[PDB]
C-alpha cells in the first residue's frame, strides 16, 4: 500500500534575463511536480503591495502516473526597488510548501 506521491516544489528566478528597452521585473518561476496526479494548488505570499499587476501562477501538467505544475512570478522591478516578499506558495491536496524571494530595499 503507497497511495499519492512525493511532492516537490522548486524555486527558479529570472531576472537577470532582461535586456535593453521595456520596464525592468521580475520572473520567479517555482518548480512543482510530481505530486498529486493531477495538480494542487498554486499561490504566493506577497508582502509589500499587491497592488499592481504583480501576481505568480502555475500551469499544469501530466508527468505520467505524477502531476508536474510549473509556477511563474511576474512584478514589476519597480517594486522591487520599494523591496517586498515574494514566495511561491504551493498547496496540495494534503500538504503544502512557500518559497521564493524577499528584500527589504
Amino acid at each position: 500500500s503507497r497511495d499519492f506521491t512525493p511532492p516537490t516544489v522548486k524555486i527558479l528566478q529570472s531576472s537577470s534575463d532582461g535586456g535593453g528597452h521595456f520596464p525592468p521585473t521580475i520572473q520567479l518561476l517555482c518548480l512543482v511536480s510530481g505530486y498529486t496526479p493531477g495538480t494542487i494548488n498554486i499561490t504566493w505570499l506577497e508582502d509589500g503591495q499587491v497592488m499592481d499587476v504583480d501576481l505568480s501562477t502555475a500551469s499544469t501538467t501530466q508527468e505520467g502516473e505524477l502531476a508536474s505544475t510549473q509556477s511563474e512570478l511576474t512584478l514589476s522591478q519597480k517594486h522591487w526597488l520599494s523591496d517586498r516578499t515574494y514566495t511561491c506558495q504551493v498547496t496540495y491536496q494534503g500538504h503544502t510548501f512557500e518559497d521564493s524571494t524577499k528584500k527589504s530595499a
